[PDB]
DNA sequence: CTGTATATAGCG
DNA sequence: TCGCTATAATACA
Protein backbone atom coordinates (compact mmCIF):
# COMPACT_ATOMS: atom_id res chain seq x y z
CA UNK A 1 0.00 0.00 0.00
CA UNK A 2 2.84 2.78 0.11
CA UNK A 3 5.42 2.34 -2.56
CA UNK A 4 8.82 3.82 -3.37
CA UNK A 5 8.49 4.33 -7.02
CA UNK A 6 11.37 3.84 -8.72
CA UNK A 7 11.66 5.94 -12.10
CA UNK A 8 13.94 6.78 -15.04
CA UNK A 9 14.10 6.72 -18.71
CA UNK A 10 12.39 3.41 -19.48
CA UNK A 11 12.67 1.81 -16.07
CA UNK A 12 9.30 1.54 -14.07
CA UNK A 13 9.34 0.09 -10.78
CA UNK A 14 8.14 0.00 -6.71
CA UNK A 15 9.44 -1.20 -3.69
CA UNK A 16 7.79 -2.02 -0.29
CA UNK A 17 8.42 -4.04 2.82
CA UNK A 18 5.38 -6.69 2.45
CA UNK A 19 6.21 -8.25 6.04
CA UNK A 20 7.53 -7.56 9.39
CA UNK A 21 10.50 -9.05 10.92
CA UNK A 22 9.35 -12.05 12.95
CA UNK A 23 6.89 -13.15 10.17
CA UNK A 24 9.33 -12.68 7.20
CA UNK A 25 11.95 -14.65 9.89
CA UNK A 26 9.29 -17.80 9.69
CA UNK A 27 9.29 -17.52 6.00
CA UNK A 28 13.07 -17.29 6.09
CA UNK A 29 13.05 -20.53 7.83
CA UNK A 30 10.48 -22.63 5.89
CA UNK A 31 12.25 -21.60 2.42
CA UNK A 32 15.53 -22.93 3.92
CA UNK A 33 13.72 -26.04 5.09
CA UNK A 34 11.47 -26.54 2.12
CA UNK A 35 12.47 -25.34 -1.34
CA UNK A 36 15.05 -27.81 -3.32
CA UNK A 37 17.82 -26.57 -5.47
CA UNK A 38 19.07 -27.89 -8.84
CA UNK A 39 22.64 -29.38 -8.39
CA UNK A 40 24.92 -30.54 -11.35
CA UNK A 41 24.39 -30.65 -14.33
CA UNK A 42 21.32 -28.40 -13.67
CA UNK A 43 23.42 -25.41 -12.13
CA UNK A 44 25.93 -25.35 -15.44
CA UNK A 45 25.21 -22.26 -18.12
CA UNK A 46 27.37 -21.05 -20.89
CA UNK A 47 28.54 -17.36 -21.79
CA UNK A 48 30.66 -16.21 -23.95
CA UNK A 49 31.31 -19.94 -24.97
CA UNK A 50 32.31 -21.06 -21.88
CA UNK A 51 30.37 -23.32 -19.32
CA UNK A 52 30.62 -22.36 -15.20
CA UNK A 53 28.49 -23.54 -12.19
CA UNK A 54 26.18 -20.57 -10.93
CA UNK A 55 27.95 -19.03 -8.05
CA UNK A 56 24.68 -18.91 -6.08
CA UNK A 57 21.97 -21.97 -6.49
CA UNK A 58 18.85 -21.79 -7.94
CA UNK A 59 14.83 -23.90 -8.37
CA UNK A 60 12.14 -23.16 -10.08
CA UNK A 61 8.50 -23.91 -8.78
CA UNK A 62 5.78 -23.49 -11.00
CA UNK A 63 2.27 -25.15 -13.17
CA UNK A 64 3.10 -28.50 -14.55
CA UNK A 65 4.10 -27.89 -18.46
CA UNK A 66 6.10 -24.60 -18.19
CA UNK A 67 9.89 -24.15 -19.28
CA UNK A 68 12.66 -21.88 -18.44
CA UNK A 69 15.54 -21.41 -20.41
CA UNK A 70 18.34 -19.12 -20.15
CA UNK A 71 22.61 -18.94 -20.94
CA UNK A 72 22.54 -22.58 -22.90
CA UNK A 73 20.42 -24.06 -19.45
CA UNK A 74 16.90 -25.43 -19.09
CA UNK A 75 14.95 -25.76 -15.73
CA UNK A 76 11.51 -27.29 -15.55
CA UNK A 77 9.18 -26.12 -13.07
CA UNK A 78 8.74 -29.05 -9.63
CA UNK A 79 5.39 -28.70 -8.37
CA UNK A 80 3.93 -25.37 -6.25
CA UNK A 81 4.40 -25.96 -2.46
CA UNK A 82 2.72 -24.25 0.25
CA UNK A 83 5.30 -21.20 1.13
CA UNK A 84 5.41 -20.81 -2.15
CA UNK A 85 1.81 -20.41 -3.00
CA UNK A 86 1.02 -18.34 -0.05
CA UNK A 87 3.80 -15.82 -0.72
CA UNK A 88 2.64 -15.73 -4.16
CA UNK A 89 -1.07 -15.50 -2.99
CA UNK A 90 0.54 -12.59 -1.00
CA UNK A 91 1.89 -10.51 -3.42
CA UNK A 92 -1.02 -11.29 -5.97
CA UNK A 93 -3.64 -9.59 -3.45
CA UNK A 94 -1.73 -6.68 -2.67
CA UNK A 95 -0.54 -6.25 -6.62
CA UNK A 96 -3.79 -7.07 -8.67
CA UNK A 97 -1.12 -9.50 -10.67
CA UNK A 98 -0.89 -13.41 -11.10
CA UNK A 99 1.78 -15.53 -11.47
CA UNK A 100 2.26 -18.94 -12.58
CA UNK A 101 6.15 -19.42 -11.96
CA UNK A 102 8.91 -18.59 -9.53
CA UNK A 103 12.66 -18.70 -9.96
CA UNK A 104 14.37 -18.95 -6.52
CA UNK A 105 17.97 -17.67 -6.25
CA UNK A 106 19.76 -18.28 -2.96
CA UNK A 107 22.86 -16.29 -2.33
CA UNK A 108 24.89 -18.25 0.35
CA UNK A 109 26.56 -15.20 1.46
CA UNK A 110 27.47 -11.67 -0.16
CA UNK A 111 30.52 -13.82 -2.49
CA UNK A 112 27.60 -15.34 -4.55
CA UNK A 113 26.61 -12.81 -6.86
CA UNK A 114 24.40 -12.92 -10.43
CA UNK A 115 25.66 -11.14 -13.42
CA UNK A 116 24.20 -8.60 -15.18
CA UNK A 117 21.20 -9.45 -17.38
CA UNK A 118 17.69 -8.33 -18.78
CA UNK A 119 14.27 -10.38 -17.94
CA UNK A 120 13.63 -10.87 -21.84
CA UNK A 121 12.90 -14.29 -22.07
CA UNK A 122 10.98 -14.96 -25.10
CA UNK A 123 8.51 -17.12 -23.14
CA UNK A 124 7.83 -14.37 -20.74
CA UNK A 125 4.46 -13.19 -21.34
CA UNK A 126 4.83 -9.63 -23.31
CA UNK A 127 3.99 -6.24 -20.77
CA UNK A 128 3.67 -9.19 -17.79
CA UNK A 129 5.46 -7.12 -14.31
CA UNK A 130 8.17 -9.52 -11.95
CA UNK A 131 7.53 -9.46 -8.77
CA UNK A 132 10.98 -10.18 -6.42
CA UNK A 133 9.89 -10.86 -3.14
CA UNK A 134 13.54 -11.10 -0.70
CA UNK A 135 14.09 -13.07 2.44
CA UNK A 136 17.07 -13.04 4.86
CA UNK A 137 20.24 -10.92 4.50
CA UNK A 138 20.02 -7.37 2.98
CA UNK A 139 21.49 -7.47 -0.86
CA UNK A 140 22.53 -4.17 -3.05
CA UNK A 141 20.01 -4.71 -6.55
CA UNK A 142 21.67 -2.69 -9.52
CA UNK A 143 19.78 -1.27 -12.75
CA UNK A 144 21.85 -0.35 -15.74
CA UNK A 145 20.66 1.22 -18.65
CA UNK A 146 21.24 -1.13 -21.85
CA UNK A 147 23.08 2.35 -23.45
CA UNK A 148 25.49 2.89 -20.65
CA UNK A 149 28.07 -0.17 -21.62
CA UNK A 150 31.30 -1.06 -22.50
CA UNK A 151 34.29 1.40 -22.76
CA UNK A 152 32.85 4.31 -25.03
CA UNK A 153 29.14 4.25 -24.35
CA UNK A 154 26.09 5.30 -26.37
CA UNK A 155 25.24 7.66 -23.52
CA UNK A 156 25.60 7.91 -19.91
CA UNK A 157 22.21 7.16 -17.85
CA UNK A 158 23.40 6.62 -14.23
CA UNK A 159 22.89 3.30 -12.74
CA UNK A 160 20.27 3.04 -10.24
CA UNK A 161 21.29 1.58 -6.61
CA UNK A 162 18.77 -0.45 -4.36
CA UNK A 163 19.30 -2.64 -1.15
CA UNK A 164 16.58 -4.97 -0.93
CA UNK A 165 15.70 -5.94 2.76
CA UNK A 166 14.30 -8.36 4.27
CA UNK A 167 10.61 -9.09 3.85
CA UNK A 168 10.66 -6.67 0.51
CA UNK A 169 9.02 -6.61 -2.53
CA UNK A 170 10.39 -4.94 -5.41
CA UNK A 171 7.65 -5.08 -8.75
CA UNK A 172 9.64 -4.13 -11.83
CA UNK A 173 6.51 -2.91 -14.31
CA UNK A 174 6.82 -2.86 -17.95
CA UNK A 175 9.04 -1.77 -20.09
CA UNK A 176 12.15 -1.75 -17.06
CA UNK A 177 13.31 -5.33 -18.71
CA UNK A 178 13.54 -4.20 -21.77
CA UNK A 179 15.59 -1.13 -21.32
CA UNK A 180 17.50 -2.08 -18.37
CA UNK A 181 20.24 -5.18 -16.94
CA UNK A 182 20.02 -5.78 -13.32
CA UNK A 183 22.22 -7.82 -11.34
CA UNK A 184 23.28 -8.34 -7.77
CA UNK A 185 27.21 -7.49 -6.90
CA UNK A 186 29.37 -9.18 -4.77
CA UNK A 187 29.51 -7.94 -1.58
CA UNK A 188 32.23 -9.25 0.80
CA UNK A 189 30.88 -7.50 4.17
CA UNK A 190 28.04 -9.78 3.49
CA UNK A 191 27.83 -12.85 6.01
CA UNK A 192 24.54 -14.57 5.88
CA UNK A 193 21.74 -16.26 2.95
CA UNK A 194 19.81 -14.61 1.14
CA UNK A 195 16.53 -16.28 -1.12
CA UNK A 196 15.14 -14.17 -3.92
CA UNK A 197 11.96 -15.26 -5.32
CA UNK A 198 10.59 -14.10 -8.59
CA UNK A 199 7.25 -14.55 -9.50
CA UNK A 200 6.61 -14.05 -13.61
CA UNK A 201 4.28 -15.29 -15.85
CA UNK A 202 5.21 -17.68 -18.22
CA UNK A 203 3.86 -18.59 -21.88
CA UNK A 204 3.26 -22.33 -21.85
C1' DC B 1 36.28 3.54 -39.45
C1' DT B 2 31.96 1.08 -38.37
C1' DG B 3 26.86 -5.84 -38.00
C1' DT B 4 24.43 -7.66 -33.22
C1' DA B 5 24.37 -10.64 -28.85
C1' DT B 6 26.40 -13.14 -24.09
C1' DA B 7 30.26 -16.11 -16.82
C1' DT B 8 35.17 -14.77 -14.75
C1' DA B 9 39.90 -12.67 -15.85
C1' DG B 10 42.71 -9.06 -15.30
C1' DC B 11 43.09 -5.12 -13.97
C1' DG B 12 43.22 -0.07 -11.52
C1' DT C 1 36.82 -4.25 -1.80
C1' DC C 2 34.52 -2.55 -5.73
C1' DG C 3 33.68 -1.92 -10.33
C1' DC C 4 35.55 -1.38 -15.10
C1' DT C 5 36.49 -3.55 -19.87
C1' DA C 6 37.40 -7.55 -22.59
C1' DT C 7 35.95 -11.66 -23.86
C1' DA C 8 36.63 -18.09 -23.14
C1' DA C 9 33.25 -19.51 -28.94
C1' DT C 10 29.93 -19.17 -31.22
C1' DA C 11 24.85 -17.81 -32.92
C1' DC C 12 22.71 -15.19 -35.18
C1' DA C 13 19.80 -11.25 -38.63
Amino acid sequence: HSWRHIRAEGLDSSYTVLFGKAEADEIFQELEKEVEYFTGALARVQVFGKWHSVPRKQATYGDAGLTYTFSGLTLSPKPWIPVLERIRDHVSGVTGQTFNFVLINRYKDGSDHIGEHRDDCRELAPGSPIASVSFGASRDFVFRHKDSRGKSPSRRVAVVRLPLAHGSLLMMNHPTNTHWYHSLPVRKKVLAPRVNLTFRKILL
